[PDB]
């Protein structure tokens, strides 16, 4: 469960940080680690700006974590020795899920050091609590003086850039506070930023040390004191010169000064004998919360009890995919996977009655992706703001684990589609509103003031947590939870879209993932789903410009650099929903259908001038961030292509399976005719011609009347169709995209192509200002993985997939000295204006290395395809739990961003993981598993009932020696598979004998077959069975 | 003339800077010493944005010197010393106006370490000169293997947000050139910042080390190859583990790395031998004009004479104020003082005939002012922008120093006064600008290309040290230089006022002193 790295000073370097998770009704606090040193760099509560160790960058933490992080040191009988300094001193590193501990066993003094670390949970104060035990090895008894601490403790009101720009001139506002009471307040003496409403400061960064009674030690907040003249901080001359008891007595600067934190105490060990040092570093509002939090004495039972708290969090967090294999590193990867999924997409839970809550969010950032700007919000009910992606891809299975969610995801990520099909980047915290009248009748058995200060502050969006901290400020310590609860209850859901800052091209097609996932675990409720009118619709906050607006003139020729119409852009903080009535009435209410064919028609729309990809029209590139430049170089997009065309085969056939009855919107309707007029008038030519020039334009045309209408605002009037006149639409559309398909691999090669770029030699200027194309120049691109990856998402022939699979393993796509995929082939031909990709070293970063995302969708989509002997070797080579940690270079229970590729030019770097754990592939691997685990469709309607059975894919390496491989369904339900022999279990090659329930309430029930329907089915889903015992081809196992 | 202090390393901390003097014909830098360590902790060429070695303020300064500053490792008979690590070892400042000298006397070790370091003067190539000599003091003959440099060689590109901020991330722009031909060549692959008109980057951080003889050794751009494992810099472990031999064989990583720049020989030492090594370390704005350097070998004796002129060109400067009196302590204050004020607010000169131009002056900062942003001028001729009051104050003096300025200062601070009596915040560069027929009669014994380009050149608005640039340019090697005189005497003073921020109550009434000064 423990990853365990010997003498990790001389490995290879790697970030890392701590989860952040303080429980449900704790602060949580970020903190940074790497594998030097006291391995702990940088820590603060809220953001970069309320950080109390000083944040890095991760070659500065390298760099620095050995005098600016954590410090500790020994004086036996005079000498004195630092542990964790010394990389030849027998070291040693145990991660845990939430929690570290480093060791040390230097022989030559006979002492063991010891510190363990770990997120203070379950408090209303952010803090770190570090534990430093060290213990007499020797035989004989040692006089021992220990000092321990930071060196650097970051005063409140100092921001970031304050330090690292002007840190000398910083340390005049510096001072530290209240040292004879042993907690002392680090804090600025006045606001740094001048001209700001209120000078004083309130807040603060604290440091409080104890032993095992809990009395309180005296500080050392003057560095000078223990380094005397070495500012380097890398020697402590005044602690060699002096005892620690003459240290104590001296008259330290609290002021003028860069404040440190120390602890000293002077023991005699008998041999044997250890002393242990518990010591809390955190940040409050006030000074108040501080004093309250230390009314009662911290003793070390409360440390410990704390630490077996942070423990149970993250067991409990991810108890919900527990696994049982033949390797116990899969295991333990499983867990830590669907936590950082968690970390990055958010927790979900039922908060009240009525109330779907994601907690644990957070806007990532760490000592490698140092350019985000990271926030965690330091409350009760934690949570964060993220990018509409990320948000949309980590949730694609929630539904699975987390029943009680619904269709909630969906609603979320479909009424954030707007009328010209993107969407805002941003999708912001969950918060909510009470209304006057409900305020006023739910606060009726309040007292007055105190009702008045609710009615106040519950009248404006609010969080979870600032309520309940709220809550807590207005009763004193004593108050009735089910108030709280009742005012979420009857609380209302704000909007939560921000734009950002552009229009990418590949955001909607992650959307069909949700309604798959859902349609798995509930099958039945599919024309429900259809046909809910539910689905808002968010506000533009811009336009896309017009084609012939978008294109401008330069040095190297025609250039699409005016993607967005600035004249048409709209207030950020305003209206964030469209109203019928052009603004004016009520709120413009949806369909899930109508939703499905907006997007297909407007995609549909969004064809090239050849009718292969999708325009990047949004100034932005797709999945790819590394290309940054391909928009302004015409480029579109296969892989939006690709998608198109699973999107419009699933509503082909959603709408032939539920006849009847659809309402579109006025202009969508005006839109959708006038595009299957032109797709009748231009079939013929489609089918013959090359270039596509007058489609494209008649298209083009019809999208923007559509756009610039809808733009200005919709009057709400509907219009009525068949499923079967939507059919025969969205079948032409498709029939047209399927020969673009065919025409764009007629034209790439034995590999589908992802991108592609067009030149525009002959162009025509306008009266208005505008140029208009007349000729389209399409240019070959670099083979890309996505472009397989979404290819085989289309329901093509086996045979051709595993031609595919074929090509792409024999191309430059694989790596074959790491037996990796790639993500992309060479770049070193094409043009240099595509964007930062061209600017990177190849196999470093997104060129052309090994990155983990990618690479995890194509081995689902070979899964997926039923490509089940390739799907297990390449899963066997590539996985994370199976790497070899001395070239992984990190924990192999953690995932990375990419993997360096045989192509970097360090041939140490090969083969080695850089970024941190919250790379996109953890979801792709939770699918994995759950499709290995229990199939692709657990739940099926057969005969208008509910029908349950078990698909396993279980390769013969997952396999334990008895045979008994077990997981968690739902997260509740335990499936306890019996194999005959040692094997791979492919679908169709055994049979499920029998299968054996046992009841919550304790009663058995048996099913000799392969499936269940009815009552055991809608019971299993329910969550009222607690393991099932599955014997899958044989009634015991067989050696 | 010299202040020497001894066991500076145990002292208080102090910062202090270089005066970037370059000469009148020289490209000054920017580089701030504090006493710790090998003293020298940050330099670069223009600005924070343009440094060599990372810019730190003086807290960071006196943190990070021993680490990030100049290091130096001494293998005698297999054990490695590191001169200027320990406080303990008698060790030694002597600060010169325009020069800066350090030692070390390790008599466990029987060895003794000088370096001494100054700006380049008098070439068209910015760059700071370090010379590092170690002296066999024991009995007996020892096998030295010397290694000494910059572990952190900021490439050019790389903006000082982009370090503190994201280094990590920057890493992937990061590259060194021309390892083999033995100058080392430091920037970035593209231009860091997206949305760039221009794509490549020319400019680049250079450096190059040499004995006595002037062949360029065989430079080391991976901090990995000697300190192995070891992030912090702290101890060589590659070094100490493998002969000096066997590291200059490896394949060092010229790519993805925040480079260093290690010279390295191997000696056998005789009783009361030493070796010396000059380094040298600057910034280029293209290969071109770093070829053009080193077309002529740099040898021992070019490096004393650059020396000397460095110490002459303070000398010179301050010779002006010289004085004799009973406390040498004094003369030597006068002197430095009358520096920090040409420093400060610029050294008046005869530049041509009929105009009066301020060289050596910039906008200042330090590594304690770091609040400022500093701005010296890579060029020719070199000034800067100033404050109001600054300049002001500054200049109170210049007549009696310099009769020829006359009334010139007075008139620049009263011309500047509004008519509602407030005054600009910024006093700009002085920048002179030729009228189209002028240039035309001035330019009738050119060739015609020639006469074309400093036409277009000479029209807008330039500083003296971009229009001798531009001669050299496009002259090639020689020309005349009473054509750059007679295009100075014949050409037009811009006026030079910058608003700036706001309006102070005081500014105005520092011009009554420029006028009894002209009046006394």
């Amino acid at each position: 469960e423990t990853f365990v790295m010997d003498d990790y000073g001389k490995k290879s370097t790697f970030a890392s940080f701590l989860p952040g998770i303080a429980g449900i009704r704790g602060i949580p606090i970020w903190c940074y680690y790497v594998n030097r040193g006291q391995c702990v760099v940088s820590f603060g509560v809220d953001n970069k700006d309320h950080a109390i160790m000083e944040f890095y960058p991760a070659h500065q933490a390298y760099q620095n974590v050995k005098t600016t992080g954590f410090r500790t040191f020994l004086k036996k009988n005079g000498t004195v020795f630092e542990p964790f300094s010394d990389e030849n001193i027998t070291h040693r590193m145990q991660i845990h899920m939430n929690g570290l501990a480093i060791e040390e066993q230097n022989r030559s003094s006979g002492m063991d050091t010891k510190v363990v670390y770990y997120t203070l949970p379950g408090e209303n104060v952010g803090a770190l609590v570090r534990v430093v035990s060290v213990t007499n090895q020797s035989g004989e008894p040692i006089e021992l003086e220990l000092i321990d601490g930071m060196p650097a403790v970051i005063p409140y009101g100092v921001s970031m850039d304050s330090m690292k720009n002007m840190g000398q001139t910083a340390k005049a506002w510096m001072q530290v506070e209240d040292l004879s009471e042993g907690l002392p307040y680090y804090r600025v003496r006045a606001s740094m930023d001048d001209t700001a409403a209120v000078r004083r400061i309130d807040g603060g960064n604290f440091s409080a040390c104890c032993e095992a009674d809990g009395r309180r030690l005296q500080p050392i907040v003057d560095p000078s004191l223990i380094f005397s003249y070495d500012l380097s901080l890398k020697r402590p001359v005044g602690f060699e010169e002096r005892p620690l008891k003459e240290l104590l007595l001296e008259e330290q600067m609290t002021q003028n000064l860069l404040p440190c934190s120390f602890y000293g105490i002077t023991r005699t060990l008998a041999p044997g004998g250890s002393v242990t040092l518990y010591e809390l570093i955190g940040q409050v509002e006030n000074k108040q919360l501080l004093k309250e939090y230390f009314a009662e004495k911290k003793d070390a039972a409360y440390f410990e009890a704390k630490k077996r708290e942070a423990d149970e969090l993250a067991e409990a967090l991810t108890d919900g995919i527990r696994t049982r294999t033949a390797s116990a590193a899969f295991d333990a990867y499983c867990r830590y996977t669907y936590m950082d999924n968690v970390l990055r997409g958010g927790y979900p839970m039922q908060l009240g009655n009525n109330k779907i809550f994601y907690v644990y969010s957070r806007k990532h950032g760490d000592l490698e992706r140092d350019y985000n700007y990271f926030s965690m919000l330091p409350e009760f009910y934690s949570q964060g703001n993220g990018n509409f992606r990320d948000v949309n891809q980590n949730r694609r299975c929630d539904t699975f684990f987390a029943p009680f969610v619904g269709r909630k995801n969906i609603q979320e990520f479909y009424s954030l589609i707007q009328l010209d099909g993107y969407n805002p980047l941003g999708v912001e915290k969950l918060t909510y509103r009470l209304s006057k009248e409900r305020a006023k009748k739910l606060l009726t058995d309040v007292k007055e003031e105190q009702r008045s200060a609710l009615i106040d502050f519950a009248t404006k969006p609010f969080t979870p947590g600032a309520l309940c901290r709220k809550f807590g400020e207005v009763f004193g310590d004593t108050w009735d939870e089910t108030l709280f609860i009742r005012v979420i209850d009857f609380a209302e859901e704000m909007v939560n879209g921000s734009f950002g800052e552009g229009y990418w091209s590949d955001h909607w097609t992650y959307n069909l993932d949700l309604i798959l996932d859902y349609l798995s675990v509930f099958p039945e409720q599919e024309k429900e789903m259809l046909y809910e009118e539910v689905y808002t619709t968010f506000l533009s906050r811009i336009n896309v410009n017009r084609r012939f607006r978008r294109y401008v003139e330069t040095e190297n020729g025609l250039r699409q650099y005016r993607a967005l119409n600035e004249a048409s852009r709209r207030a950020a903080a305003a209206e964030k929903l469209v109203r019928t009535e052009y603004g004016s009435g009520d709120v413009l209410t949806m369909t899930l259908m109508e939703k499905l064919i907006l997007l297909g028609a407007v995609k549909f729309a969004t064809l090239d001038a050849y009718g292969m990809g999708i325009e990047m029209e949004g100034g932005k590139p797709g999945w790819y961030d590394a290309l940054n430049g391909m928009p302004g170089l015409f480029g579109s997009s296969m892989a939006e292509t690709y998608e198109l065309a699973r999107m419009l085969s699933y509503t082909i056939e959603a709408l032939k399976q539920y006849p009847g009855e659809v309402a579109l919107i006025e202009e969508l309707g005006c839109f959708l005719d006038e595009l299957n007029l032109i797709t009748r008038l231009e079939h013929d030519n489609i089918m013959r011609d090359e270039e596509l020039l007058s489609f494209w334009n008649r298209i083009n045309d019809a999208k923007e009347i559509y756009r610039d209408k809808t733009y200005q605002g919709v009057s709400g009037k509907k219009m009525v169709y068949h499923t079967e006149q939507l059919a025969a639409i969205l079948e032409g559309f498709l029939e047209i995209v399927t020969c673009g398909i065919k025409k764009a691999r007629r034209i790439s090669g034995e590999i589908c192509p992802t991108y592609f770029t067009y030149e525009v030699p002959e162009y025509e200027k306008l009266k208005d200002g505008g140029i208009r194309p007349l000729k389209f120049v399409p240019q070959n691109m670099p083979y890309f993985l996505e472009g397989p990856v979404r290819y085989l998402k289309l329901p093509v022939e086996q045979g051709e997939k595993r031609a595919l699979y074929e090509a792409v393993k024999e191309s430059d796509l694989y790596d074959g000295e790491l037996s990796m995929y790639k993500v992309n082939a060479s770049l070193a031909d094409s043009s240099f204006e595509l964007g930062r990709a061209r600017a990177f070293t190849p196999g470093w970063l997104e060129n052309e290395s090994i990155w983990l995302h990618m690479e995890y969708k194509y081995l689902l989509e070979l899964l997926r395809s039923g490509l089940y002997e390739e799907f297990f070797a390449d899963f066997k080579k590539a996985a994370i739990p199976f790497q070899n940690p001395e070239i992984y270079g990190r924990s192999i229970y953690e995932n990375s961003s990419f993997i360096a590729s045989s192509r970097n030019p360090n041939p140490s770097c090969r083969g080695r993981g850089f970024v941190a754990r919250l790379s996109g592939s953890t979801i792709e691997f939770i699918s994995m598993w759950k499709e290995m685990m229990f199939g692709a469709h657990p739940f099926r309607t057969e005969q208008e009932e509910l029908v349950f059975s078990l698909a396993p894919a279980i390769p013969a390496y997952l396999i334990p020696e008895d045979g008994r491989l077990s997981a968690a369904f739902m997260s509740k339900t335990t499936v306890c598979y019996e194999f005959g022999g040692h094997r791979d279990y492919v679908p169709g090659t055994y049979r499920i004998r029998h299968m054996v329930f046992f009841y919550e309430n304790g009663s058995q029930a048996t099913v000799e077959g392969e499936k269940v329907s009815g009552k055991l089915a809608e019971d299993i889903r329910a969550g009222r069975v607690r393991k099932m015992e599955v014997a899958v081809d044989l009634e015991h196992h067989h050696h």
